[PDB]
């Protein structure tokens, strides 16, 4: 009498629009505890918003130029941001203040993430390097000469033992965190604009600037699934796994829509309309069927969408 729900499609609908940034939004992320959404922007600001109701909570300031990415610690108490001012900053969310400024990159910092233990941060920069930083001291532990063009994404796996990086040089590389040495290079060679590890730890989801998302088994070098129909030839647009309800892949797009695909069949199951510029970033809530999306400078808003499945 116990049955398994299996949705053909979700029904995400617009619930709230979050206004307040004054330039393009660059990233949105839900806190691990589900309570908050953080956004970053070219306007040099981080904003915090209620994850369930969209209500503005606070602004966090101090970078001297625009910000490309922001990421939460596992306990939801810290943020790290990556800026054009060549630094990362670690923030105490409660106080709103900067704890540490991570100095060492020689050009814009584009991407960042804590490891799950949250004692480390990983960054990637226009300077073509990946850096690994100690949270407690705020100092650089390792500099990896990772790529030969800007680094577009960095992500740790679930125990922090591996980092995956992507670059406009066309490569995805897997690094051993403890030693900094490369375990594998995945290779046409179109620019890779986003990558992250999959929920089961075995795959990487990679976006390339040829309008294509691919799910790769990184150990076998085999592409398992491919998702198309969206537009992505210019911007580094995040992609997500939606793990709370039906199994979906989510991404923004240069045609101003959020795209959602069936993980297994690869068919588009919904397109979310409402933004008025490129949707550069999307995020999926960790426990509820909620999506956040954010757009470039003609729009400058974040939208929260909710589904029943
Ligand atoms: C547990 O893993 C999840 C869970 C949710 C999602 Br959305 C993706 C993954 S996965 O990408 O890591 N594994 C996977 C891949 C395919 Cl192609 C088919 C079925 C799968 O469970």
């Amino acid at each position: 009498t116990q049955s398994k729900p299996t949705p053909v499609k979700p029904n995400y609908a617009l619930k709230f629009t979050l206004a307040g940034h004054t330039k393009a939004v660059s990233s949105v992320k839900f806190s691990p505890n589900g309570e908050w959404l953080a956004s970053s922007s070219a306007d040099k600001l981080i904003k915090i918003w209620g994850a369930y109701d969209g209500k503005f909570e606070k602004t966090i300031s101090g970078h001297k130029l625009g910000i490309s990415d922001v990421a939460w610690s596992s306990d939801s108490n810290l943020l790290v941001s990556a800026s054009d001012d060549k630094t990362l900053k670690i923030w105490d969310v409660s106080s709103g203040k900067c704890l540490k400024t991570l100095k060492g990159h020689s050009n814009y910092v584009f991407c960042c993430n804590f490891n799950p233990q949250s004692n480390l941060i990983v960054s990637g920069s226009f300077d073509e390097s990946v850096r690994i930083w100690d949270v407690k001291t705020g100092k650089c532990l390792k500099t990896l000469p990772a790529h030969s063009d800007p680094v577009s994404a960095v992500h740790f796996n679930r125990d922090g033992s591996l980092i995956v990086s992507s670059s406009y040089d066309g490569l995805c590389r897997i690094w051993d965190t403890a030693s900094g040495q490369c375990l594998k290079t995945l290779i046409d060679n179109p620019p890779v604009s986003f990558v992250k590890f999959s929920p089961n730890g075995k795959y990487i989801l990679a976006a390339t600037l040829d309008n294509t998302l691919k799910l790769w088994d990184y150990s076998k070098g085999k592409c398992l699934k491919t998702y198309t129909g969206h537009k992505n030839e210019k911007y580094c647009i995040f992609a997500n796994f939606s793990v709370t309800g039906g199994k979906w892949i989510v991404s923004g797009s240069e045609d101003n829509l959020v795209y959602i695909w069936n993980l297994q069949t690869k068919e588009i199951v919904q397109k979310l309309q409402g933004h008025t510029d490129v949707v550069i970033s999307t995020a999926c809530h960790p426990t509820e069927n909620i999506i956040a999306s954010a757009a470039l400078e003609n729009d400058k808003t974040i939208k929260l969408w909710k589904s029943d499945c």
